[PDB]
């Protein structure tokens, strides 16, 4: 439900799978006698905090949920620190199928994909201090749900979580949510750089987070995104005026006097600027989401492709293309459980640097020394 | 309706209950000739603000709305000066019901449970600059309802407020609104903060604020919030893995280099954060709030239990019990409009300090000096 | 001897133990060949400090001073990491008894009781930068001392420390010197802080370290003291009218303009306010001395009670009872050895957190990890 | 005693007079069902502070401690809202005379005179925040004593205080102290400041605190100090060499870069420098005292005259005589428990400027208004 509809009276159970109540039975939260907590509790009694986080060994997958029949996920809590928030991989597989649904770096599902925290106020995504990562995007199922979480890093990694879900509803006319991830770094020349392909079946497109790191001086958002929808070849059927139009922003989110503003509203934010320090930290930095929830963009075959240009200027007010660091998570519902990837996101393009120390071991926590 | 909907003609009535117009009717408002306003207006006439507020005297109860019939609030508005946020008592009966549904420290409600204004963003609360209070919780009810506002202080009270409803709709499968609070001062050793207790009939939790003050140094929220739902007796269903956690934060609410960091979302939020002023405001305050509105937690029969644990650190990595000052609001729907109560809060229990002074009457507004 | 009476020619002997001079014998100081500073002298030969201090391990107890026959402490230096002051006590046994006189944790008898330094420039205690602790209670015995000092922490610590005395002159009328602690957290409602309770003989009251903790907004100290003296029962003999009041302070301490402030005088003091800093380090807290040197406390049967109100402010004048953190040091001479005590501290209640981070261990030296 | 002697056994009992026990008496402490406490305590029982303090009526004189016997006084706490400081006459009746020993503004016996808060370090006399006054003056008496505290303002005032005393000393050969007050506003060209004037008997003199206000530009303490011991008349068996030398500094108090310099030790202090603040306050006022405890100066059959000399300097290095507003209080022993005396101290000539507004009741607390 919502504001609006809260007061209605639902025959709905509600669950939840944290490392306290890993299968989130009823009456079965707090049990644990072994857990990350268990020497922590050594002066007190059983079922105080024995278990609220889990260790994932480095190179190692973690379920972190599995749920059997219909329902609907309703609200994901967690966190880890940022040094893993670009080696952790999230995936999400409904309905038994193989092949997951949501394939994403864990950082940017909650539009933090560069390793530091911003604060990002929207409806579908809360990210509070610090690294507090919220998702409330309804994933509803048929016929099972399976969370994951990889650690492609060569460190052990520590991980707290909590999925909150619902069972007792009719979600045959519910699609499934997905999510997929793309990295281009550079962006080759006059190429788009492409945010979702070759999509098949029926939904809606809801959401765009977008990392960018820029490799030009002056104003690099002038490139329009563009929707290719159902028949769409060659042309688009939604085309866009630029890249800061599209976040909801304009003229370069530049306030007089301010600079690139940070905003975080409910459906549209530019959550972070990352400005470079003089010395090692020397890439200038932007996270921009916008969620399509009140205007969502149907399609009733498919998205042969989403993209967007990577345009800033250059003299005699021509277009400069960007060889520029782009990196987007396409959120989007979906009546099946599977769709076109691209590949799995590997540890070497996911990597961003770690601190603010020469080298990415000399500032990770703690560092590392071999 | 919310954004989605607000479209839609509906045939319903809009009602509000205000000093201008004590009992809601319609061309009822503004013929006062009496009130608080009129020697304001003398040199100008009926008409001119003679009603905009109430003077409730030392110890009396003040009925601040009665509709019969059916309805739902909409949206309640309120405001009085800080010192009494936690000296008046906020209550609501439905259906004609002896016992209230609703009964809350005033400045709870609006998660400003410490006298302190605090900025709330939130989707159903919003308390504003300065002491704006706000609440669009739907209220549904089929037999009519009554709201009390009762000043259990030494000194008379002025208060403005407004409380819009609707006629009109079924809420023959509504549930009814509840609010309950409980403050533990301090909290006894190795005991669970119990925030809702012995609640019977079908419902769901869609809300906790909780203030908290803290004791012992060193980080004050590794304890995990507990829900007991339905037939959990022993352990419960949803179990939490951290007091920042449950609220939507992570590690601390610390962001490195700024240290604790308020925030406020559409369903979570951490408003306020009270620092020592090293003099006589020397205790270290928290408020924090999450809203279950699209992750409600459902229960079919009851809930026996809600509890948070309080924990710190010890020496050793041992968790510190801690005797620590915690005070929970908890907001339900439930399908009666009566249920188990915590015993009715007193001048004492809710009292915090006026001012900044050495003693509370030095610091009021106007200094008591009595 | 004190500036007045310094020039008198005494037949007296000045002894001295130190890790230096263990049993503080004439002529044995400077012996070592082994000890804490032997390899820091490894260029150098036996002679240039090669035994400055111990290492007491976890746990365990070590033996201070140990001397045979009648003599009077005279002064008392030692030194310690900071982590260390609410985890070692220190004790004192007169006259070969088995139950110790002075049973104190180590911080709290330098008025240092929060492991946050303060410095105090009283007669008898002086606290120096940084953590420099010196007595200078005279500690008369007539048949034998043994001071010790207990880890009971779960890491090894170094201690530094210098014991002067004195042989000679009759202790046959002197008094011996004891010291008691009592930790109330949070207070009880409505329930004075224990400071004594049923000592019995001859003897004065001469001595109060209070470190306070406050768990309400306003003002925390209107408590009055009260010492309930020989024959009392109900009622004391002495009943003060605050708690900054019996510090010698007056109206909270807070001068106009600059708040509470710190002073320390030969007999009075607030030597140390400690300041919320909006984070981790999160408790107001205070400490506070009164030395009875000029005006001590005399009793002739005992000292049935000595108890301190916790009472701050609530709304319409009226007293508040404070659920506070108070613990105290009393100082008394007494006709006997031994004296009812309290139960001996231990580590669980006389835990104050370490450093400013999160988690103790975490702002330990070095961090415990 | 002191540390020096703390630890002797002594057949000695300690009484203590407060608002809580009027009259000092064994278990005679914390019995009041009235008093100024007694509505801030109506929600808690008998017992919890209901009389710490007393209201002294405008006019009226205050009976502070009323003794029997022989006795000495070994602590003074006492503490008033510095608006009082300089409206409040503090007295001390030995052995049932009729003429006072003690007759001094409140503030000035603490080294207070200004109604400015100062802190002091000293032995006798420790000062703290905000307005802790504390004498550890012995005052021995042979057959009783009697404290008084005359309010010679307009107003009602409150008062908190300890007089803590004890029985069992021989005081026959204890001298008895005296204290006398004297102010000179504008004191007379080429005049000295009297101190102390035609006292006999036995004794010495162990005190000087000075409140000094300076009418002239420069250095305003060439004047010198003279003790008129016995059998002099025309010229001192004391002579000292300067204001500021008498107590203590050198070269004007003047340390380079920084001027005058506030400083409190056991026996020697400035701890008052007043800067005038460019709108009201707009005298330079300055106090300082000289206790002479290691030093006393001795007397076998009276002190004819102490006084000290008003001397800056005019162009040419030539002396300048200096109209300026000097207030001294002398601390002395004598064999006898009266002597000569200057008036009592008035209203006016005690009156000091309230606060920092245009006029004293626009800045006292509260504004008469």
């Amino acid at each position: 439900p919502d504001l609006n509809s809260i007061a209605a009276l639902r025959q709905v159970q509600t669950r939840s799978i944290s490392p306290e109540n890993f299968d989130g039975t009823a009456g079965g939260g707090g049990r644990a006698t072994e857990g990350t907590g268990a020497d922590c509790a050594r002066d007190l009694g059983p079922g105080w905090k024995i278990s609220p986080s889990v260790d994932i060994k480095a190179g190692e997958t973690f379920e972190l949920a599995s749920i059997e029949g219909a329902g609907k996920i309703t609200h994901i809590w967690i966190t880890t620190h940022t040094d893993n928030w670009r080696t952790l991989i999230l995936r999400a597989f409904w309905d038994g199928a193989d092949e997951p649904a949501v394939e994403v770096p864990y950082g940017d599902f909650f539009c933090n994909g560069w390793g530091v925290f911003a604060q990002v106020n929207s409806q579908a995504i809360a990210a509070n201090p610090h690294g507090g990562f919220n998702s409330y995007w309804p994933m509803p199922f048929r016929d099972g749900a399976r969370l994951t979480i990889e650690n492609t890093s060569v460190v052990d990694v520590r991980v707290y979580y909590q999925v909150t879900y619902e069972i007792g509803g009719d979600h045959s006319n519910d699609a499934y949510f997905h999510a997929q991830w793309r990295r281009s770094n550079p962006l080759e020349e006059l190429t788009p750089h492409v945010i979702l392909e070759g999509i098949e079946g029926e939904g809606h497109y809801v959401g765009t987070y977008i990392a960018w790191g820029v490799n030009s001086n002056g104003w690099w958002g002038e490139g329009e995104i563009k929707f290719y929808l159902d028949d769409d070849t060659d042309h688009p059927t939604i085309c866009g005026t630029g890249t800061e139009d599209y976040f909801g922003g304009a003229w370069n989110f530049d306030i007089p006097g301010k600079g690139y503003t940070e905003f975080s509203t409910p459906y549209l934010g530019m959550p972070q600027v990352i400005r470079p320090d003089g010395l090692y930290v020397s890439q200038q930095r932007f996270g921009m989401y916008r969620w399509h929830l009140q205007d969502p963009i149907h399609f009733a075959t498919g998205i042969p492709k989403v993209d967007i240009q990577a345009l800033g200027w250059r003299s005699g007010w021509r277009y400069l293309p960007l060889r520029d660091d782009i990196a987007s998570t396409a959120m989007f519902y979906l009546d099946r459980p599977t769709a076109r990837r691209p590949k799995s996101p590997s540890a070497d393009d996911m990597e961003v640097h770690l601190g603010t120390a020469p080298v990415p071991d000399l500032g990770a926590t703690p560092p590392r020394v071999l």
